[PDB]
């Protein structure tokens, strides 16, 4: 179990780029690739069930800034990202992917049409900013000055990078930031997560900006948590059944943690649940543009290429339709803007859920229904209630 966290507000890090700790080389540097008899001269699946061509006929996210916490990106002419810095190499500037990922999410999120096939990103008028903050390819060196302090372990390094990199773009001017980082451990081990938590707030409640999260993805460090217990009224969204704290994904609603689903509109298997989880985008076998700016929708995998599935797409998808959105409604407030994308979208059974949160988003509802607003910014207390 655990409660919601805390927010100290007066711990925002410095704006300083650089690993949290020394790094080196442990894979080769990896590029996307595309699946046997692929026709890119289709719409891509996610393009038609988002509707993004009739959603671009009242926005394209023109004059909007999206910064990318992620891999890295190969900039192109369709996906011309800027550098944000880098929080993995000592030396760099974000603007290299050794991953293949942080490409395809830039291009998810703002990649540039084209004549000769049919890929489109969310919001292809958007500035992009890219900002390495994680990598496999790229991993802390030396051993562990204590191997038993949570905070030594790279999850917590990661979590120290990560807010600095969230103070960083928001200083850049990002008015929205993707970040695809979803740092998991168990519930009994507790790190010092204070930095990422004041970052947060800071870029949101100071700087103005609306922060998209990948909700995780199941594997060797995230194990799925167990649904919320019937028994239980008093706690619906199951605090106290969960086993994986995933950061920032539990800052919701301060930030929107996004899940996954599939091509048949329904959770997948591999993303994280979670009370936190507030929304849902299509996260299965997707295309994206690559290191030329050309179509791909795989990357190598040892039996064959594998397609593009994850949670980091999902955030794309919706960074992209917040990006929309703040073109469209420029008055609304980073709060407001997630209200209209929450309110508008696809509600699962019950409202809410750990799977999809408030649901699948709907772009075209999102830039086009008229709801109140809401509060300007999200509403807190200073006291707990019993």
């Amino acid at each position: 179990m655990i409660d919601p966290p805390v927010i100290d507000a007066g711990a925002v890090p410095p704006d300083e780029t650089g690993p949290d700790q020394p790094t080196e080389q442990r894979k080769i540097c990896a590029t996307p690739t595309v699946m046997p008899n692929s026709n890119f001269a289709d719409r891509p699946w996610a393009n038609d069930y988002l509707r993004i061509q009739e959603a671009q006929k009242f926005a394209t996210g023109a004059g909007v800034t999206v910064a990318v916490i992620d891999t890295g990106v190969n900039g192109s002419p369709r996906v011309p990202a800027e550098p944000g810095g880098d929080f993995v190499d000592a030396a760099g500037n974000g603007m290299s992917d050794c991953d293949a990922h942080g490409t395809m999410t830039a291009a998810i999120i703002g990649g540039r049409p084209s004549p000769t096939d049919g890929f489109v990103g969310m919001a292809p008028d958007v500035r992009l900013l890219s900002l390495r903050q994680t990598s496999v390819a790229f991993q802390p060196k030396g051993a562990r000055q204590d191997p038993n302090d949570p905070n030594t372990t790279q999850t917590a390094g990661s979590i120290r990078s990560l807010a600095r990199s969230v103070v960083h773009a928001a200083n850049l001017g990002a008015q929205v930031i993707n970040i695809s980082e979803a740092a998991c451990y168990k519930v009994t081990r507790r790190i010092d997560e204070t930095s990422l938590g004041a970052a947060i707030n800071y870029a949101v409640n100071v700087k103005g900006a609306v922060i998209v999260v990948a909700a995780g993805n199941t594997g060797q460090d995230c194990s799925q948590n167990p649904p919320p217990d019937p028994s239980v009224p008093s706690d619906p969204r199951g605090w106290r059944e969960v086993q994986t704290i995933v950061s920032p994904a539990w800052y919701d609603p301060l930030v929107l943690t996004v899940g996954s689903i599939g091509q048949n509109g329904q959770p997948s298997n591999f993303s994280m649940s979670g009370p936190w989880v507030g929304a849902a985008a299509p996260g299965e076998n997707l295309t994206s543009l690559g290191y030329d700016g050309q179509p791909v929708n795989a990357t190598p995998g040892e039996d064959g290429p594998v397609p593009l599935n994850g949670t980091s797409f999902s955030a794309a998808y919706v960074s992209g339709l917040a990006a929309l959105v703040k073109q469209r409604f420029p008055d609304l407030t980073p709060a407001q803007i997630i209200n209209r994308i929450t309110a508008t979208a696809r509600h699962p059974g019950g409202g809410v859920d750990n799977y999809v949160g408030a649901g699948v988003i709907d772009p075209v509802a999102a830039l086009t229904w008229e709801i109140p607003d809401g509060p300007e910014k999200a509403p807190f207390r200073v006291k707990e209630v019993p």
